[PDB]
């Protein structure tokens, strides 16, 4: 156990928790070469039920081509989010290093999460921007990336580090810290299934859900 | 049960690798302050008992080579491993006085496949420049020539005053905001941990 001392804590005394966008790409166009990710369609299901009960307001998009991916994500920057205490982003696809997939084909994952920089997305500012994602093989800071792979998913069971996730969340979603969180999920990926998660962070304060 | 194991008779090696002063064929200048940074980081880490060794102007080679000693060592009775480079850099790549190297190559050595003895436990890199499981690596970068970088004078005061009752994240997040708000540039945080860390206990 450890305290929970007030000015290190991320404010959520916000009228909501705030956006979760989960992008859910399973089919891709056969121009790609990539094929349908059997298990992504448990995944998301058992995201957005995970992320409800913490208290996002979540979408799940699906299927998205690479101007709607990066379309959605700018609008959801020019929104107002004075109201929120964070913002959530959770994509499902294909990747390869720095870049996710569309169903047509390639795009920068700098590129979707720039739309959030301090510098663009004011109302953003001083709260943080999570972002994961499940890739199949100061302006940034309040930023954080749960990586699947530094990737597996059972076709029947959905992949392993979303599984792992939300049954975290579950359990302690409301009384453990964020990089608690995602410490755990390194370490269930690791034991219980070989693979290992990335989180890169550059919050400054401690995340706290509840 | 949900901690890294500290009941171990030393906590562990602290490599500080200090390239101040660049070949002249590399064409990096001189980093002023980067003595007044080590001085500070050695006093940290020895507080917090690691044993700490500062080598200066290391080469390539010679940074290969040592790190390919330390992970040639016998880690049994020590929890983890703590590494600190100094230098210049780029993307993906660190400065040595001789030229450039790759960062993957400095930790390669302490995959738990070639460092057995360190397997299951932290193998932290802290990088201020100018199997994959256990690893943390928090990233610087600017440095004013009197006074030190922002990221060592943040890292060093924090671990004084909470090194001993703080979680390794909670420190670097508290570093993290303590470099965005006096100073713009973020340090960034690596984690593949799969355990708390508490330099205690
Ligand atoms: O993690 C990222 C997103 S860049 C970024 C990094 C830290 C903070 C915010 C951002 C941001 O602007 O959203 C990345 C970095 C390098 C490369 Cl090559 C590809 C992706």
């Amino acid at each position: 156990t450890r305290d929970r001392v007030p000015t290190y804590q991320y404010n959520m005394n916000f009228e909501k928790l705030g956006k979760c966008i989960i992008i859910n790409n399973k089919n891709f166009d056969k121009v790609t070469g990539m094929g349908v990710r059997n298990g992504t369609d448990k995944d998301a299901e058992a995201l957005f039920k995970c992320f409800r009960s913490l208290g996002f307001d979540v979408i799940v998009y699906n299927d998205c081509s690479c101007a709607k991916m990066q379309d959605l994500l700018k609008k959801a920057s020019e929104e107002d989010h004075t109201n929120a205490a964070c913002f959530a982003c959770i994509l499902l696809s294909h990747g390869e290093e720095n870049v996710i997939y569309g169903k047509d084909g390639v795009t920068p994952i700098k590129d979707l999460t720039a739309h959030f920089r301090g510098d663009r997305c004011k109302t953003l500012l001083e709260k943080p921007k999570l972002f994961f994602i499940q890739a199949c093989r100061p302006v940034e800071a309040d930023f954080l990336f749960a990586y699947s792979t530094v990737s597996w998913r059972s076709p029947g069971r959905g992949s392993w580090f979303v599984q792992a996730l939300c049954s975290i969340l579950e359990e302690h979603g409301k009384d453990l810290e964020i990089m608690q969180i995602l410490t755990r999920v390194n370490d269930r990926v690791a034991r219980h299934f070989k693979q290992i998660p990335c989180v890169v962070s550059m919050l400054t304060k401690e995340l706290y859900f509840s």
